[PDB]
RNA sequence: AUCGCUGUGAAGAUGCAGUGUAUCCGCGGCUAGACGGAAAGACCCCGUGAACCUUUACUGUAGCUUUGCACUGGACUUUG
């Protein structure tokens, strides 16, 4: 149904047509941003961001290198 | 123009039949009768009458409750 925008799932996909429940596509994915519902109607605009799409998967995966470093330290005294 | 008796009679007679009694008209009393007056009997039966109650009469329903399909998702699992 909906073109994804996310790979940090665990059955997603880069951008391939994935038919899941509408519950599922109603209530998660769509209102935090992380999915577009497919339709015939603006299809020359996400053609022409495909090369902006590389891009942005090459940022949110970079920034945990520089994440995980500060979290496993254990120094949180309670 | 409103007496008694004994019989008759839609079967308990002031009015019929037979026979005895009795001048015309008040007032004060008493209630035996006029199946006295009041109330289309309430008892009793009837009407393919009417109500309101009862239950284990019949047909249903409020309410309560079981399970499908919606709202409604992912992650692993047992099993057909
Ligand atoms: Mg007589
Ligand atoms: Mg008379
Ligand atoms: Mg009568």
């Amino acid at each position: 149904e909906v073109i994804l925008l996310e790979k940090v799932a665990n059955l997603g996909n880069l951008g391939d047509k994935v038919n899941i429940k509408g519950g599922y596509a109603r209530n998660f994915l769509l209102p935090q941003g992380k999915a577009t519902v497919a339709t015939a109607e603006n299809v020359a605009a996400f053609e022409a961001r495909r090369a902006e799409l590389e891009k942005a998967a090459a940022e949110k995966k970079a920034a945990a290198e520089a994440r995980a470093a500060q979290l496993s330290e254990l120094v949180v005294t309670l």
